[PDB]
């Protein structure tokens, strides 16, 4: 079989189709037309975009395909280095960091981070409690303050103190601008044109800002010998079960940067989409709110209680089904192979899993894939294998998954315990794309239930 391909533009091939504010949504639109697989060419590059569970279940077979570093990840590596997210599976620092960080991100480790997550969650709730009657909430903006601060504290015991400022801490400003430059480079056919010399200067100084802050904290932590409940203490003390070495200081810095860039935006996007679907579906908001009130009975949520928020958990998964906030991941064929009995691949060929399309596969989910129905997830034993992949695949799946879900469940639970929410502008969904996806301009009003905190 021969595969479909969207509009080409001569020597730029398909590249101009993604010269847009919303390239992932462009790709979904193209998928809707072309089906489960289409070819997409840029100068010197070819990728095949997959949208059906039928084909993605094969792509997720690790004996046949491994994680690929996409152009985006290669660009992000200029500041994320050989951290877990931007490494090849067979790079020695991937294997070593994977072994060392595994118990730091396990469900048990969540008991240790819970107090610091609650610290920032309480800040977010207190902020909302202190709003005057005239005021509203900028939802993604606050969710991002919350996730950055949480990752800062659990990551390296550092307070960005985002709820104390109008202009973010300079580290955050530089990180956001480095990510932006990395995504922007995706569209640059002529990377080295003098027109970009200034982008380069700014990129290098942003990398410098990030490295100086993190390197300094690591160096001071080593000098002082101080110990804390953060990931930095784990990495300073952890010996690889295979090689018996700890991560060196430079890689520790990259893992810290990596937790921030891989975790802050995806998780805040998730909280934002979930709140959106809840105010667009009042029945569901009421069910979630009832559970939160029922379960979070203490002035401050315990680890055990968050684990009891089953329906909030379903709400989060159903938001991830519709708008998985890291919406695409890349794979390469380890050897020549034939995909789906129909599409021959050569060794090294690139595949891109388009998660939002997979999550809309009618042959899996049914007639009602656009509806927000948390009940799909009542019985996780019911979901076909490889049908639901918001956290990627296999040994290269999100290492942050337990952290992200525990933070999102705690926070969404506390929000629904403490406030009634009004969609006062009858907000029209508008999805901004950076490296990740989020609602843009999503605003609400929160009326306090006046429950002690
Ligand atoms: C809802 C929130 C999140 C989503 C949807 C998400 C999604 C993903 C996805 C799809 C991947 C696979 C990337 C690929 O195949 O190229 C990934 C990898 C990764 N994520 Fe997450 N992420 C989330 C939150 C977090 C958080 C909070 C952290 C850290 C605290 C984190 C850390 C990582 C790391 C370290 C990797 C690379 C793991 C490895 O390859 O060994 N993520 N994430």
């Amino acid at each position: 079989k021969e595969m479909p391909q969207p509009k080409t533009f001569g020597e730029l091939k398909n590249l101009p189709l993604l010269n847009t504010d919303k390239p992932v949504q462009a790709l979904m639109k193209i998928a809707d037309e072309l089906g489960e697989i289409f070819k997409f060419e840029a100068p010197g590059r070819v990728t095949r975009y997959l949208s059906s569970q039928r084909l993605i279940k094969e792509a997720c077979d690790e004996s046949r395909f491994d994680k690929n570093l996409s152009q985006a990840l290669k660009f992000v590596r200029d500041f994320a280095g050989d951290g877990l997210f931007t490494s090849w599976t067979h790079e020695k620092n991937w294997k070593k960091a994977h072994n060392i960080l595994l118990p730091s991100f396990s469900q048990q480790a969540m008991k240790g981070y819970h107090a610091m997550m609650v610290d920032i969650a309480v800040q977010l709730v207190q902020k909302w409690e202190r709003l005057n009657a005239d005021e509203h909430i900028e939802v993604p903006e606050d969710m991002t303050r919350l996730t950055l601060d949480t990752i800062g504290l659990c990551g390296f015991n550092y307070r960005f103190n985002s709820f104390y400022r109008d202009q973010p801490h300079p580290f955050i400003t530089s990180m956001v601008r480095a990510l932006d430059e990395a995504m922007n480079k995706l569209q640059r056919a002529n990377p080295d044109d003098p027109a970009y010399d200034e982008n380069k200067r700014q990129f290098q100084e942003d990398i410098k800002v990030m490295n100086d802050l993190v390197d300094k904290i690591i160096a001071d932590r080593k000098a002082s010998g101080e110990q804390s409940d953060d990931l930095l203490t784990h990495m300073l003390n952890g010996k690889d079960p295979e090689t018996g070495e700890p991560l060196d200081d430079e890689n520790i810095r990259y893992q810290i940067i990596t937790f921030l860039i891989a975790g802050h935006e995806t998780t805040s996007g998730l909280l934002s989409f979930a709140l959106y679907f809840l105010v667009k579906n009042p029945h569901v908001l009421q069910k979630a709110a009832e559970e939160a009130a029922r379960v979070l009975v203490d002035p401050v949520p315990s680890y055990k209680q968050v684990k009891q928020l089953k329906y909030v958990g379903m709400v989060l998964n159903e938001a991830l089904r519709l708008w998985p906030t890291a919406p695409a991941f890349s794979l390469y064929a380890k050897e020549d192979t034939v995909l789906g009995g129909e599409y021959p691949l050569e060794k090294g060929d690139e595949l891109m899993v388009l998660i939002p399309q997979l999550h809309r596969d009618k042959t899996i989910w049914g007639d009602d894939v656009e509806e927000f129905r948390p009940e799909r997830f009542e019985n996780p034993s019911a979901i076909p294998q490889h049908a639901f992949k918001p956290f990627g695949n296999g040994q290269r799946a999100c290492e942050g998954q337990q952290f992200a879900l525990h933070e999102a469940t705690l926070v969404l639970g506390m929000m629904l315990k403490h406030f009634d929410f009004e969609d006062h502008t009858n907000y029209e969904l508008d999805i901004k794309e950076t490296l990740t996806l989020k609602p843009e301009g999503f605003v609400v009003k929160a009326k306090s239930k006046k429950i002690p905190l």
